[PDB]
């Protein structure tokens, strides 16, 4: 029984520590109301299409029914008065956010042969290896933290969520991936998002280089002309 | 011991083949998005770095 | 004399750091001027592949 938080275009991907800094100070009244609790907590949802902050406090359908409840970490508030930390722990799909009744319907159906079902994730990370290799943004060490040879990945479904999080696709598409229940299907959509980034990336790098060699060739010509000039002006 | 190692090589290549093909089919089904969309992406890029 | 020698040393530190800050800054102002020139060139070339 808490008022819904205003995510305000802040995607909090599963199992990735993240910060939320809403501009409204009304939410802080709720954060202070929960500091007295022995087990303070906050939920994390995703916004639907056509974001409107006034509608988040007016209507409750704008927020997606999906919610990612998680325990609070630590307040900071270095500059703004509202710098909550959030993270993705207990995913939930509320039956009616307007109503909030909830159950942890964290489906994890699996094939009897649990040897090769994690193999598609390996192909996902190999695609991901091309993305971080040709366009490093974050350290590949996080990929090294969750490696397939190290045996620390106690929760592979969250690792597949973490890997789909690297895709740059908009949050409405993430909700489309969240609607998927079957593992190969959500992996299939997440793979489509991953390739969707990979062609456009590859195209950008090839274009950038392409323009560059044209510039080098342009230089080359200039130099050639310069040489000739000096050769016509010095000897003879 | 050799033959069991070969049959295991067969099983592993059939799995790598089926995964590589599963990725190649899904990739082909993502290439159905038109190259014009890529050119639209170029358009967006132009405006992104044109403010 | 020990304080005064330290003060001359700082005085050279002062003139030096001003010269270095100014030098890195002018150079980056050049780099920026070129970098934008490059970026604009790509803008052109994307417009040129499909104008």
């Amino acid at each position: 029984h808490l008022p819904l938080i205003a995510i305000t275009r802040n995607p909090v991907f599963p199992r990735f520590i993240k910060i939320i800094e809403v501009k409204n100070k009304k939410l802080v009244e709720l954060l202070r109301r929960k500091v007295r609790l022995a087990q303070p907590y906050v939920g994390v949802f995703l916004k639907r299409d056509d974001s409107n902050e006034s509608d988040v406090v007016e209507s409750l359908d704008e927020i997606y029914h999906t919610g990612t409840f998680a325990q609070i970490h630590e307040m900071q508030d270095l500059g703004d008065k509202l710098r909550m930390i959030v993270m993705g722990h207990r995913r939930v799909h509320i039956s009616r956010q307007l109503e909030m009744v909830e159950v942890e319907n964290v489906v994890h159906e699996d094939f009897q042969v649990t040897e090769e079902v994690k193999a598609l994730t390996a192909e996902i990370v190999k695609t991901i290896r091309d993305i971080i290799a040709l366009n490093p943004l974050y350290r590949e060490s996080v990929l090294q933290m969750m490696q397939a040879g190290q045996r620390v990945v106690d929760n592979p479904i969250y690792l597949s969520d973490m890997g789909a999080a690297l895709t740059g696709a908009e949050s409405h598409e993430l909700q489309d991936v969240l609607e998927e229940t079957n593992i190969p299907k959500r992996l299939y959509k997440a793979l489509s998002l991953l390739k969707k980034e990979f062609e456009l990336s590859k195209l950008q790098q090839r274009l950038g280089r392409e323009v560059e060699e044209k510039i080098k060739q342009t230089h080359r010509k200039y130099l050639l002309q310069e040489q000739l000039k000096i050769i016509k002006k010095e000897l003879g």
